[PDB]
């Protein structure tokens, strides 16, 4: 049978220690849980599972999606868990839920993700049995992630940062070109906030008291010579250095859910199913060259669905850096008109990327940019640190 | 298409502090993995996902899967992941490797979990903005998610310890008969060990010394419901009428266990032998207060759908987190002597010991291969889960 | 037997807790305070024998602080030096070593000092060395855990200070109103002092990284009685009685001081001008719980050695840890509104702060300058002290 | 004016850093180690003016330590205390301090000791306070740490005081075995007394959870040249010549030291026995890298004080913190082979280890003690000091 995927929404995205730094995980996850279920106004038990992807989790919420079923008021028969597939675990938590609702396990599911990059943990794995012969280690629970995701054999000292460099060397692509895609990415977004389509993804969420309902990052007065003038973060090591904090996505805070259901029961809840699963691929590519891992995912999942990428009428690529995204462009042999079908919204350069909630707000965007399009396929594809790529593609209904 | 499971295999299980606690939890999944690789001879392209059941992740070792499957040497072709569903987990792991098998998109994935408690970090909420007025608050992993899992409306101060005690109390079960299980439990073990079945299942650890470890470190021969009488209840100093003990509890380990999810077709075409094939599962949420009961419904939905009573049911494995809880849900199967004799039979949780992450695939490696061994039919596992869940799988053998 | 005297005691500005020395460190200020003071007095480096420095939160950042300073701040490597805590009272206990030390004939001159980072204070454990595997970690603020542990096992104090100068409030039945005046008094005395030019007497500006910084930081021109009446108590929660607030607390800060200390003799042979000479000092011991009013033995010690009483005393400085602090010291010396003409008149802990270690050698730097100018005769510098101490010494002008 | 003398100067055992004290912090051997004095000397609790221990480590778990130590030995609340650091000499310091504040007429009797647990100084971090996002959190052992910063940053030395020792052994080209053989005899002289039953009347034995202990850990009888001759000098990664191993080396360790300070008649009506009084005293600066030659010239500042020379000195305690480094004092002060027998007589830092707060009180114990033993007069206590200093003080026989 098929899963078909309803009101996917998202809180707005915070800067890192910004706006929502006073909100743990939890709070934006409920936050966004209870938008959806006030939303789609269908009973609490109408909800199976609540599978969560959250890439930092630590034991202030085990087994998160429970924790957020659980602080969002929903009974205490609702189960729930916890994904990480890193940048992927969004859509993976989308796709898992998929495959438990078309088996016939399960006829309604959440899936969704929640992070709080501003309070990602600090850390010690020194501290249980004496720091004396070895010395003690504190940790940047996001620094320290993003060295160690290729395992012992595979480490990558400048992160994630370093990879982008990587590709950026490989494919000769040059500051300006990087520059030219994260102004663009900005003017999307901003022409999709005063355009009000974002109003139709984001679950607004209140502080200790004001309720914000737009994104933090996008700024209206980005331009190309404004971005000359930033410093490459890792010029030090490398003089032909190119990315910035201004052709990067940034860290932020953010939840996303969405309902995945039948057709049945959508249409006995008055749901509206927006798109249905149709494929997806999973790849694994070198860790210090994770940034194209887009390429072989988005060519299983294509295969699967027996299309082309000149089949997709609208793409979501996450562009965790501009650099690797053009390198993803690149390998796709893409032209300036394929870039008015990719990302129409923003990306995350512009909106953020609060990573396990990232996922589910491409899926938001790509859901409804096709109904609004009324265009039939759809792509969702990220790379993923460690050396993966994901990606799904999306059929409208 | 069927999913069916090949070769589950697992650590020695070491205690807390003990013989693994200078290995991490990559270092017990890499060894696991290479052992299930070496046994089964596969082409290591073959691998299409590294599923791993994970419920203490740090940055030391981020979607967990990807990195044992890199650091046991496999293909950076491989992907792999990380899930959470607390003791749940390394059966999570399983049935989304079915799910994924079934579904047509993977003919072979890894299923497994992975779990150091030894090496379970600290860590701290307060340092990346600074304590200059909140002070800085560092919490044990272990400590602190044993209250945190239920969330802020359903608090539990005792974690699921203090779960256990209200199993006791709401099922009116006496000490004598909690330690009478634990007993049992370690002469199942024992036993299963002397009698050499729990060589199909192991693979031999070495750790630097160089030396090969190939026995659980728990598993005590002495054990007696005289000796258990003498240990203080946890949770004595706040409760008059409590009774679990470190004797009849699991206790905090190290291990990891692995497993192939194939078809029959691809298993045949690579020389492969499914022990079982995955025939139902089921997941349920209880109150966090009463957490140990999470099998009951869970069961049922699984056999539910398997068209099954727990009758049709010949093996069943049922993680024995506490004495108190695990027969408060035989209490509630309405269980008998001759029921003992099928559940449990090369030990649980107290004997072997409750290496969360890779307890799902010890349950399942014991299951599938004591399935065999008997050739009985069905199998069941089935376990409790931290913050008020259940979960249950429903296997045949092939 | 020869006498003590003070020659040129000098002092970096005070910052705010976090404010601007925050990149600072406790060195950094004393060698800016020391560079300054030999830059006045323009004594030659090697005529220093001592240095001696209160430092109430030392750590292996700079061990015995005073040979640290002495290195950085480009002394010979012939000079010595060492650190001495006794709390708040430290700066004070440097001054009274350096004078015992003079007065003995051993040494000629000598540099007493302080220094104090409140900003960069460290968080420790002590805990981690052997594990907390069985104990659990604590990561613990120097300055919050100190102030709960100075009285040792058998007298802890939960609430710290705060804790300490509310039971001060409770006990001489002291309102928010009064001490809320103080404090606005307080702010008033400093605001004016430096208005005067007075305070630039006193302070060695500060390069900090470019600009030089030569101005207190924590006084408030615009304090009033009804603005801080909008403050809650720190403890309110505890106590729905509680008065002490921020703004009827000395400040955490960030400061440095220093001064000659030498004989008659020896600063007329150097051409120096001393400002006053150690007539006498006493200390004392109180309960924790009440260490506030520990200068009111200490002073009665140091009175009664000297043959005077309090009424042979020109210029008080009387810290003020806090509002209820010095009011009820105040109290037990039966103080008139005009008593309060002749005590803390440029200001004190809680308007210009209180960098603990640095402190004594602020008030000393005042109340010495200030004989001068009223030319007075005797001068009292008197400090509570965490744990239930108090330190007094009078100084009289030369 | 008055003279000054040290009643009962005794000792905790010295236990090695990780050793038999590992359990006990400072301020539980410096209770029990001031409660030994107390109950062996008699004297009243409320007796006791001031508790001035030297402490090299300090951190909040006990601020002004002197004070702690004092109250949680049941001393009352009126006994004020403090700490001072001077690192290695910091213990002698006290002495010098208490015995200045007596003879100056302000105290008739105060404790002077010192305290140290190496076993459990702090692990620390200045890092946690506004945030470490941008720059990382690192926590830093007190003792790693302070191995390199003791002399500010005009003067780096990376390896420490051991890099000290290795450049007074290329200096004085003093030889491994030469060292080694010092050694040796540093040993032989502790096991020696242990038998004798001389350190009897040094030590408080010190009761320890699941017994009481009584002798040194570090000295071992069996100590030859050979044994010493395998092990690798520490630094020989970087030097193809050193010499300084574990073997030639001071130790880290844990221990207390206390002893009275007042004056004849106080010592008379109390029914004490004055052994000594403190004839002078100097200290000294040294360059950092030459940390180890500071007792040569604070011996000739203390000694010509005094109107002595080095011949007239029965008895000399020098702290061994190297083999190296004290054989270049004892060549600097031209030892003859005779001389080696009226120097440290009871072992030195290398046999008993180098508690650092608490060495001076021991030095102070056996210095006093085999004076009365020896019908001598003349004693000489000195230290090299890490950062480049040197203390000395020179007693007399009572
Ligand atoms: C983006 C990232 C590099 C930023 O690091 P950072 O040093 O915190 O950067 P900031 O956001 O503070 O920006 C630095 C400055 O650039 C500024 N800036 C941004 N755009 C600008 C422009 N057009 N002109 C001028 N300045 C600009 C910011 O305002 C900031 O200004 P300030 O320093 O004056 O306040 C980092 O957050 C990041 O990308 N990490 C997460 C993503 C990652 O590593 N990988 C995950 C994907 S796999
Ligand atoms: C009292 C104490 C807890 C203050 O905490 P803090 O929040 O870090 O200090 P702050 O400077 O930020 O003051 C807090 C607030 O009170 C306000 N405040 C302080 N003094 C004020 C004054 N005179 N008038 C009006 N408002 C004042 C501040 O503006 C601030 O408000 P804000 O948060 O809106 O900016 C801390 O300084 C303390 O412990 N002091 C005692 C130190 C001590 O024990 N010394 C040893 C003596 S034995």
């Amino acid at each position: 049978r098929d899963a078909v995927i309803c009101e996917p929404v998202r809180t707005p995205i915070g800067r890192y220690g910004g706006m929502f730094r006073s909100l743990t995980a939890v709070d934006l996850g409920v936050t966004a849980l209870k938008g959806l279920l006030e939303r789609t106004g269908i009973a609490a038990d109408q909800v199976e599972d609540v599978i969560l992807g959250h890439c930092y989790p630590n034991s202030e919420a085990p087994a998160i999606g429970r924790v957020v079923a659980l602080d969002a008021g929903l009974p205490i028969t609702v189960p729930g868990m916890q994904v990480d597939r890193r940048c992927g675990s969004g859509l993976q938590a989308v796709i898992q839920a998929c495959l438990q609702v078309r088996s016939g396990d399960h006829d309604l599911v959440v899936a969704g993700g929640a992070e709080s990059m501003s309070n990602v943990a600090f850390y010690s794995t020194d501290m249980r049995w004496g720091g004396a012969r070895t010395g003690v280690q504190i940790h940047d629970g996001l620094a320290r992630g993003r060295t160690t995701a290729g395992g012992k054999f595979h480490p990558v000292p400048g992160g994630m940062l370093e990879t982008a460099e990587n590709l950026r060397r490989e494919y000769h692509i040059s500051r300006t070109e990087q520059d030219e895609l994260a102004v663009r990415s900005h003017q999307r977004a901003v022409a999709a906030q005063s355009e009000g389509v974002l109003a139709e993804e984001i679950i607004p969420v209140p502080v200790r008291e004001e309720t914000i309902s737009v994104d933090e990052h996008p700024r209206a007065d980005t331009t190309v010579e404004a971005l000359a003038k930033l410093k490459p973060v890792l010029l030090k090591q490398d003089p032909e250095a190119t990315v910035t904090a201004g052709n990067s996505s940034g860290q932020n805070d953010a939840a996303s859910m969405c309902i995945v259901t039948t057709p049945e029961k959508a249409a006995e809840l008055g749901l509206k199913p927006l798109v249905r699963l149709v494929s997806w691929g999973s790849a694994g590519v070198a860790p210090d060259l994770m940034g194209i891992g887009p390429v072989p995912a988005t060519e299983v999942a294509l295969a699967k669905a027996g299309l082309t990428l000149a089949d997709i009428d609208l793409i979501e690529l996450n562009e965790a850096f501009a650099a690797q995204a053009l390198a993803v462009m690149r390998e796709w042999k893409f032209g300036e008109a394929d870039h008015e079908r990719t990302n129409v919204r923003g990306s995350g350069i512009s909106l953020g990327h609060p990573v396990g909630a990232t996922g589910g707000r491409m899926l938001a965007t790509l859901a409804r940019e096709l109904h609004r399009r009324e265009a039939r396929y759809g792509l969702e594809t990220m790379c993923i640190g460690g050396g993966q790529g994901l990606a799904a593609v999306f059929e409208r209904v």
